[PDB]
This record gives structure tokens, C-alpha cells and sequence, in this order.
């Protein structure tokens, strides 16, 4: 309505979705073209958008860029499309395989970064890991979300589905040993029930091989049993960035 | 009346987010506008303020930061762009900030100079001109605000010209000392001046790395007597033809 309102809309015709990237119980996700010749990823949400409202107030350069929306249902959500994918996959790859720790630990403190900021907005992710987690043009990460719905769930999230940014700090965690070990799943060789049979017993995982015996305090600072006994995201930030 | 120009909107459609500044009369906030317009709000303290706005919206140029709305119901909202790199003072901080050479650096002063050339022509007196109230967009352009939140505006001592502070006489003679005083937060890359009011007759030694042609300027500025002072247009001119 006013002059100086932004006007995030497009129509559905200017879209051409080419590539399914991901489906699940609430959409899919498509990489596609906007106008014949633009390049962008495409969450199109099964109907029968608070959400675009929420990455425009998040727009940070640690999380992924919103583009733009189509406000009649199907609902679709416009962003930039990366190349390199998910974190997980470009662990996988050549160059994603070789990786120092170094650098590893440079992408696990951007993403730190991003959720010091989702912290500071009081906002709680709910699915942070490698998987929710985008690569950009620069090798830089981006935080994430397109399951479009475990292994990176804490206890209480589990037991009592009470989210927060502690159980956030869980997950992020979790995420750490998949940064570590170039993307192996967390829990190797450990089926969801097994994991939650052995987290009532208090079990934690084994520190990875060739990780620093450092990082992997961090990692169990972040799985204390009491959520507030987890640390902050600016505090693992400043660990991560302060590492070497 | 039919052809009023229409500027009002509901309060329910700005949510504040991020507090970026208060004094005696309001504060000022980062805001949304129905959920993905991201705005400047000031919120002026109930127990005149619309005066505000109807200057600002007289001054409309491209040098002077932009009106888009108020809220009539007290507490009265003074709605605006917002400018992603906030004042210079802060930018001129910032590492990608003084990492600009004097060339951009006095762009951005003749930008201010044309600004307040605009506040002459229509006979208006800023009387808190300072890089604090300076706003920088996204294309690093600068432009004229005033939100230090210490005076209610009606159409600052180390910036204050000594007429001005000593029988309160402001004019747009007194806002030409105080860019002069500006001057020197921008090649300093915001330093305090004076790093005063007995010392004012005393005159600012000049800045390491400042051109002494830009140092004769800031003397014209800090003239004593308020009319040998240059006109902001001429000051304009000399700021923007200055590598010629
Ligand atoms: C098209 C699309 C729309 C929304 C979101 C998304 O992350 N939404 C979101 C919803 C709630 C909260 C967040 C937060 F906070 F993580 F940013 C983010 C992600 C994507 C998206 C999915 C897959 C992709 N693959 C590749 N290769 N490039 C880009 C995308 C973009
Ligand atoms: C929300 C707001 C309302 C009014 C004025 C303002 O400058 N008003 C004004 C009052 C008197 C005279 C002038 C003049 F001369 F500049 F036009 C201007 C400024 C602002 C304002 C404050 C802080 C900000 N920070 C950032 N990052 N972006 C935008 C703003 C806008």
C-alpha cells in the first residue's frame, strides 16, 4: 500500500522450477530460474510464510538471503542458490575432503556467528546441522533451514520437546563433530533408538579421531545435561574465531 | 480533504526491534513494517513533535534522510529509510571505514555541504551538525539527520560556534563552523575534535594527514565574526572540484 513499502512479490509465471533439490512433509525445494536467465532455489510450501517475514528480519550475512515470495498458495519463497550446496555434501567433496582443520574451524566459528545473532534476535533454529547449513561462493557458510519436516536433538527437546537456544547449542555440538570429520553422521554405527537409550544413560560421543582433545571440551560443554549449563553462542564464537 | 497527501499508518504495523539510541525527548529504533520493510523509527516521549515531520518532509532532498511516515497517537512515530552503515562516525570507524582515501572521503563531505546548501536556501538552521548525525546508505552516500534526542526541533559544545554558545545566537553561520568542526571527524576517521569552551581565541591544530588546503577551509569555517564565514555553497564547490 504506502510508496516506501518493499515489494517482495513476483508471479508464479516469472519461475521455472528445474532441479528438485529436497521434498519433505510440509514441500519441496527446487533450484530453478526467476525470468528466464536469474539463478535461484525455490521452497514452494504444500497447501492444505511467516517465515519469509522471519529471513528478511534475520538477513544477516551468516544466514541465507531472501529474494523474494509468491503470495498466492502454492506459497514459494525466493533465495540466492548456491552451488557448493549443503555443508554436509561439500565435506564430501575433493575439496570439501581436504580441508585443514584450520579452515574448518573458520566455517564452524562463521556459523557460530550466525547463531550469536539468532540468539541475539531471541530466535531458536530447532534443526541446526551440517545438512540445514549452506556453502557460498567463498567457501563461507550460511545458516539455514529446508528439512521441511535424533542424532542432533538434546534430551530435553527429546523427552520433553522443550526447545531453546540451549538445546540449539546441542545441536550446534553435534554439528561440530560432523565439521571435524568431514561430514561422517554423528553417532557412527548407532540407530535414533540406540541414541536415545544411551543418552538416558548419560552417554556422550567418543571425540573423533584427529580431533584436538581442545575442541572436544568445547563439544561436551555444548552436551551438558542442564541447558543452562551450556555455553552462549557468542561464547563459542570467541573460542572458535581465538581457536589456534 | 480528497487530495491531502496521506502519510499516517497504524502503530500495530511497525514492530521495534533494536534500540539505537534515546535522550531527554524519545529514542530512536530499528524497526519492520509489516513484517519484511525494514524502517528508522523515532518514538518521541508522551507528556509539536509532528513539527517534525512536516520539516523533514519540506526539506525532502536527496541529501537529507528520508521521511516515510509518522503515528499520530501518542506516543507520536517519526518513521524513515534506514541506512544499513548508520552515522559516519560509526563508519568512519569501521575497518572498511578511513581504509578510503581522502578522494571519497571528501565526496562524502561535498555531499554534506549540499546538503545543508538545500538547509540554506530554505532558510532552515540544523544547529547539531556533527558526523554523529550524519547517516551513510548501503552505497556509502551520505545524508543530513538530526536524532541526538537532546532538544526538541522547531523550524553540542565542541561543535557549537562561540556565538552560539555564548548569547545562544544560531544560524546558519553557526551550523557553517560546526561543518567545519565536521570536517575533522572525517579525516580523523571520527576522532573527537580537540582531542574548549575557555580556549575559544583558540583554533584546532591541524589533523595528521589533512591537506592544508582542507585545513584554510576549516579556518574560513571557524572565522569569529559569523558573517565572514562561506555560504555551505561555496563550500560545495571547493569540497567536490577539489583534485581538479
Ligand atoms: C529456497 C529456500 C527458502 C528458505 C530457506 C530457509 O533456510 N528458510 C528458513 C526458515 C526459517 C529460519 C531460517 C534461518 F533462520 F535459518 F535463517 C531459514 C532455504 C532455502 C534453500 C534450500 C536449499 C538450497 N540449496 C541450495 N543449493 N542453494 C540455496 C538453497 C536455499
Ligand atoms: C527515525 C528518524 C526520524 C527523524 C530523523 C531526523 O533526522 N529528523 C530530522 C529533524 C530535524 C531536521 C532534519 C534535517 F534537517 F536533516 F532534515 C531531520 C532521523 C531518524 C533516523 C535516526 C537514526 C537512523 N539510523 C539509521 N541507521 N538509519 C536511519 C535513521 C533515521
Amino acid at each position: 500500500k504506502p510508496w516506501w513499502e518493499d515489494e517482495w512479490e513476483v508471479p508464479r509465471e516469472t519461475l521455472k522450477l528445474v532441479e528438485r533439490l529436497g521434498a519433505g512433509q510440509f514441500g519441496e525445494v527446487w533450484m530453478g530460474y526467476y525470468n528466464g536467465h536469474t539463478k535461484v532455489a525455490v521452497k514452494s510450501l504444500k497447501q492444505g510464510l511467516a517465515e519469509a517475514n522471519l529471513m528478511k528480519q534475520l538477513q544477516h550475512q551468516r544466514l541465507v538471503r531472501l529474494y523474494a515470495v509468491v503470495t498466492q498458495e502454492p506459497i514459494y519463497i525466493i533465495t540466492e542458490y548456491m552451488e557448493n550446496g549443503s555443508l554436509v555434501d561439500f565435506l564430501k567433496t575433493p575439496s570439501g575432503i581436504k580441508l585443514t582443520i584450520n579452515k574448518l574451524l573458520d566455517m564452524a566459528a562463521q556459523i557460530a556467528e550466525g547463531m550469536a545473532f539468532i540468539e541475539e534476535r531471541n530466535y531458536i533454529h530447532r534443526d541446526l546441522r551440517a545438512a540445514n547449513i549452506l556453502v557460498s561462493d567463498t567457501l563461507s557458510c550460511k545458516i539455514a533451514d529446508f528439512g521441511l519436516a535424533i542424532k542432533w536433538t538434546a534430551p530435553e527437546a527429546i523427552n520433553y520437546g522443550t526447545f531453546t537456544i540451549k538445546s540449539d547449542v546441542w545441536s550446534f555440538g553435534i554439528l561440530l563433530t560432523e565439521i571435524v570429520t568431514h561430514g561422517r553422521i554423528p553417532y557412527p554405527g548407532m540407530t535414533n533408538p540406540e541414541v536415545i537409550q544411551n543418552l538416558e544413560r548419560g552417554y556422550r560421543m567418543v571425540r573423533p579421531d584427529n580431533c584436538p582433545e581442545e575442541l572436544y571440551q568445547l563439544m561436551r560443554l555444548c552436551w551438558k545435561e542442564r541447558p543452562e549449563d551450556r555455553p552462549t553462542f557468542d561464547y563459542l564464537r570467541s573460542v572458535l574465531e581465538d581457536f589456534f
